[PDB]
């Protein structure tokens, strides 16, 4: 079991119901998007053989919001062979099964749409005849990644206006397919140093067209994606994720003092859209400065994710803020019955980091329920 | 006495000493800038006859930070005839006396440099052959104000690049003169809807040159003033005041959800300058006002925000001002945040010994709004110090 003194959350805000988009959540413990690398290659196909049971376990407490693992909305968005896609018929046939399992449990599923940019593996992309994309040609994540891209004869490529538009069409296509197959909503991944974050952050975007050179310009791609997705599926079925203080992927974080203003701009623009009648279902923030700033800008639901499993005091406190959901990542990997365990203040299984990203049933669906653990 | 149950603050962080700029404060109760209009017209001359005593009284607790009333750095900056300036020999002679009285009391004095813009009285300016200035020709603060300007034949004038540079020169001139006359520092007024704020806020600035059209351009003037003043007198003798949620002067406040970004940007630019070796002594923020209880449910939450975001950006001292007199628990709470100073406005008008009273949890005199801006010693130097109840 994890090393903390467990405390029951059942009489806190974390266990009050809330409406998020179209869904009546019975509580506010959320499963955030978690990359697990169990999808089948080739074809980036969801591995229903193992994945259906994974999402069934974790949606077992009725009225849970589940956000899927990052899912590629197109081939060119991708680059990791064992991450699922949602653009092909054969992918969607498998997703439908997963969604059905979550719905049988009377829980909800939101698909996270994930586009890699410079975090992709350039030799895998090259094999598939695909570009190694980012905001720029020359701002590589690091010298090792640069040497990787050069060795693959797939140098980083700052995307054109036309290729930007093609991405936006791919977000749209993937969002409509997800909803058509039964998903309750989609989440636009704009965090953790992937493609849209690469535009947002000045460390990875010094473009001199309208997509770089200012806070407004750096937010433009993200906001065009939001607007296109909102138009296709409705704001009630759309969410977005940010990581203001993240440095993963060679992003700025707090080391750049202008980082908060970048996020306050983009969230303000989402707020302006909401006042005009198109309010996103929720904004998801990665916890580290602090994320307190959001509450002065966005007047909609907020999901906060990061470090809450070992800190029920801080989860309790943050949930007193208005319309705040509390996400659990690593602890949800390791605890199928996390919601129950949180509600009752039971000990939590320790996670096994060695099986986070392996192509195995082990460390995926064999973590025990509280009863089994005893 | 104010109708509240006072609580003592002397064992809180409010009464822990702190170094601001060159000055060792004994405590964190600050007198913020307070316009009182006792200056002599013509000449915008500090009224030493009364003003020396006013500032002597309120500086009596040793080691208090006093920020002066807003003070014009040149004539063209002004437009209120009973507000002081600090450009002329006559003005400076009286300021010297005022600063010496604060220093005799072992306290410190920072001159707020105040530039009016469209808040000015256009007929007052016209009589002196001065412009009625703002970011734009056409975005007036309201219809009444537009008529006032037109009847005075002094229409609003969006200032040129050369004129922006001449204002910056006047801030510099005034800062150097202020420091020469013995001021401990200066505070750039960039709040409450005055000239600099009119540039910061999109509601009053849609210029299509490098001073409008984006967060960065809207900030340009304020940051030009900061940089010029810092280079002239040093960062340790320079401060700045913002009012992110203010609507005074027909500013946006929280009703515009893009307002926080504007301020996070400017403050981040200051943090950048700090990290490179030039840290402003402090940033002064006006707190959000108490909300209108009659706002409908939705518009209540729309307007709502706090200044807590500053602590995620700026790593230096913060002065927070607004609504603390009647809420010692909140002052106590806000003072436990890093390097935080607490300002008292209306209550320092009314309580010359306000520091002592907050230290020991004594009743506070009521303020009389009728004499906030009257050219009188009455309601200026006649509020009494605490006199024991029998
Ligand atoms: C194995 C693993 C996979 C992850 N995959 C994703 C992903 O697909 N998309 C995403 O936005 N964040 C992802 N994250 C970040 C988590 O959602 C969450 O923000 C992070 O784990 C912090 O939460 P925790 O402290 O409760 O683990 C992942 C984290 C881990 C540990
Ligand atoms: C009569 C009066 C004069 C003021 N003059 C100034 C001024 O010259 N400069 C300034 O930045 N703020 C000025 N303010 C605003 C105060 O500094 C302070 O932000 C405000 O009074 C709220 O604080 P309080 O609730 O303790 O009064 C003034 C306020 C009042 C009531």
């Amino acid at each position: 079991y994890m090393n903390f003194d467990p405390k029951p959350l059942g009489d806190t805000n974390i266990f009050k119901p809330i409406k998020i988009g179209n869904n009546e959540l019975k509580h506010r413990v959320v499963m955030p998007a978690l990359t697990r690398m169990r999808a089948i290659a080739p074809g980036n196909i969801p591995n229903t053989e193992w994945a259906e049971e994974y999402y069934r376990q974790r949606s077992q407490y009725p009225g849970t919001l589940i956000i899927t693992e990052g899912t590629f909305p197109s081939a060119q968005s991708g680059g990791y062979p064992n991450v699922p896609g949602i653009w092909s018929k054969e992918q969607l046939a498998e997703w439908k099964k997963i969604f059905n399992a979550i719905h049988e449990n009377k829980s909800f599923v939101w698909v996270q749409l994930w586009v890699l940019g410079r975090q992709a593996w350039p030799e895998v992309l090259k094999k598939e005849g695909l570009r190694y994309d980012s905001a720029t040609d020359d701002l590589y994540m690091g010298e090792e990644e640069k040497e990787r891209a050069l060795k693959a004869n797939n140098p980083q490529h700052g995307i054109t206006k036309e290729e930007i538009k093609q991405y936006i069409k791919e977000y749209v296509d993937a969002a409509k397919k997800a909803i058509d197959a039964g998903a309750d909503g989609v989440q636009i991944h704009s965090a953790n140093g992937y493609l849209l974050n690469q535009f947002l952050d000045p460390i990875s975007n010094n473009r001199t067209d309208e997509y770089g050179g200012s806070i407004e310009n750096r937010a433009r791609f993200t906001l065009e994606v939001v607007d296109a997705v909102v138009d296709a599926v409705g704001a009630e079925r759309t969410s977005i994720r940010f990581s203001p203080y993240g440095t993963f992927g060679t992003m700025s974080g707090g080391e750049n003092p202008g980082i908060v203003a970048q996020y306050a701009y983009v969230i303000g623009e989402l707020e302006k859209r909401a006042r005009a009648g198109k309010r996103l279902a929720f904004i998801d923030l990665v916890e580290p400065g602090t994320n307190e700033f959001i509450y002065s800008i966005w007047k909609g639901p907020v999901l906060r994710v990061g470090n809450y499993a070992l800190d029920p005091d801080q989860a309790t406190l943050d949930s007193k803020k208005p319309n705040t959901l509390i996400g659990y990542g690593r602890s949800f990997i390791a605890n199928p019955d996390l919601v129950y365990r949180l509600e009752k203040g039971l000990p939590l299984n320790k996670y096994d980091r060695n099986t986070f990203y392996t192509f195995t049933k082990e460390g995926y669906t064999d973590y025990p329920s509280y009863e089994e653990s005893v």
